């Protein structure tokens, strides 16, 4: 805490003065130049750091929002596990407590990936609807959007 996160990187397309207002709302400056603004009730906090980058804390909502200034880039969390990146292409990737991981490519293509079963590599939902299912061995199966079932075989 009170320092900055390292900014993420997209997945390949392969002295302290605590004023209090009249209202109850809370504003913390901090040597570095941290300002931590906290609402009347104490449920919504946004620390505004140094480098611009913002931490939104609602606890009405179980989210916490991050800024990275420098990259333009978004990262929410949420009370269930789930992570969710907002890159500034329109490429969101969602990240699980289980381990799945859900990129969303700006050309509307999904990449779904879980190392759990490791049956199936990768699985691809495309914006004509195509689903491709890759598998550890090597088969394909390719589900097209007419009712075709492609299987790839070694």
């Amino acid at each position: 805490d009170m320092l900055p996160r390292l900014a993420p990187r997209p997945s390949a397309a392969v002295f302290k003065r605590e004023i209090t207002n009249a209202d109850g709302s809370k504003d913390i400056w901090y040597p570095n130049g941290n300002l931590k603004k906290i609402s009347a009730d104490g449920m919504n906090l946004r620390m505004l750091y140094f480098n611009k980058d913002i931490k939104e804390t609602n606890i009405r909502e179980g989210t916490v929002k991050y800024y990275y200034a420098e990259t333009n880039t978004w990262h929410t969390s949420y009370l269930d596990g789930l992570e969710i990146l907002e890159f500034p292409n329109g490429q969101t990737e969602h990240r699980r407590k289980d381990g799945t991981v859900e990129i969303h490519f700006p050309n509307n293509s999904i990449k779904i990936v879980d190392p759990s079963d490791t049956e199936k590599l990768e699985e691809w939902r495309y914006a004509d609807g195509t689903h491709l299912v890759q598998l550890r061995n090597g088969d394909k199966i390719l589900n097209l959007p007419n009712g075709q079932k492609e299987i790839h075989t070694k």
